[PDB]
């Protein structure tokens, strides 16, 4: 009784084959850098857990980002702090350059490299076929080295993902969600932002995985194929779990709880109703068509599976023939 177990697919033992110290966050002793080399010069905007600031680093005359945290737990500080640290130097991964005390604060400012990014509502208005490729092809390249690190980000979404348009530099950024994957442990299902939940999120499975970031990529390629953002615009939670069932059917979703041996909650009783899994193709239309391929449909198909352990894991994902036409570096 009770829900069925779930495992990773891909990079299961990953951190119980490492030392302690690179899982252990809770242990890592933080190395402070000099406040006084960071000169705060616009406030970009303010999250839920940090004011975020562009700055200049006095040292070099660099453009920096300044994330000054919101009061919260030193672990899990420590766990952003220490994820950052072990991600550093990866494929397309945001570089901590720094970590300082803020006397104003009185909190931890973590300190970024600076990316040129251009907003993503207006990128993606202007993305070409060749470009959505090239850009799910990098980010792809940041998950695979992630989850291959033991990491899942658990927040991936258009705001995460900063690009460099100009020079064709993107960075997956805002790891202050990730968690290492450990076999067999329950992680809190509030993660990651609405549109981009995963259907284990919003049936409340806990034992999910790095599997998770692939939705959530899965609903950002939808999103730019199909010129529509965000794809699935749920109005909270419940409805988040309709709209994704009037395009993947019913039948499906029960057949996921059904191995999990899940239920929903039973407030989904009077507002799920019986869908038709439909076909991708219903979502093309005269002004995406020239964004859509029958490989861009049946990559999108592979990635949104109810079943975490049923998609494409990064590494698969990078195989697949709609990646055949993009340059190789
Ligand atoms: O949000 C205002 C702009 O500044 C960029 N920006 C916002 N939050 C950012 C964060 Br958080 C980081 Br880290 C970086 Br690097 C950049 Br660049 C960020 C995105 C926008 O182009």
């Amino acid at each position: 009784s009770g829900p069925v177990p779930s495992r990773a697919r891909v990079y299961t033992d990953v951190n119980t084959h490492r030392p302690r110290e690179y899982w252990d966050y809770e242990s890592h002793v933080v190395e402070w850098g000099n406040q006084d080399d960071y000169q705060l010069v616009r406030k970009l905007g303010r999250g839920k857990y940090s004011e975020v600031f562009e700055a200049i680093n006095i040292t070099n005359n660099e453009k920096v980002v300044v994330k000054i945290l919101k009061p919260v737990k030193k672990k899990k500080i420590k766990r952003e702090i220490k994820i950052l640290e072990n991600l550093r130097g990866g494929p397309n991964i945001i570089t901590l350059a720094d970590i300082v005390k803020d006397p104003v604060s009185r909190t931890p400012a973590l300190v970024f490299e600076h990316v040129n990014n251009t907003d993503f509502k207006q990128l993606y208005q202007t993305l070409t076929d060749y470009d959505i490729r090239f850009y799910m092809y990098e980010i792809l390249k940041a998950l695979d080295y992630c989850h291959s690190m033991g990491i899942m980000h658990r927040d991936v979404k258009p705001h995460n993902v900063m690009i460099d348009h100009e020079h064709r530099k993107l960075r997956l950024i805002d790891w202050g969600l990730a968690e290492f994957y450990h076999p067999g442990q329950e992680y809190n299902v509030r993660v990651a932002s609405r549109y981009f939940k995963g259907p284990e999120l919003l049936v409340d499975y806990q034992m999910y995985d790095y599997s998770l970031d692939m939705w959530s990529l899965g609903c950002m390629l939808a999103s730019m194929i199909f010129r529509k953002e965000p794809f699935f615009h749920g109005h909270d939670n419940y409805d988040q779990l309709v709209r994704i069932a009037k395009v993947l059917g019913t039948e499906d979703l029960y057949d996921y709880i059904d191995k999990y041996n899940i239920e929903l909650d039973p407030r989904f009783n009077d507002i799920l109703g019986r869908h038709s899994r439909k076909r991708w193709e219903r979502f093309v239309h005269s002004e995406n068509q020239h964004l859509v391929s029958p490989e861009a449909l049946d990559f999108l198909d592979k990635l949104l599976r109810y079943d975490h352990q049923s998609r494409l894991t990064a590494r698969e994902a990078m195989e697949h023939p709609y990646f055949y036409t993009v340059v190789k570096d």
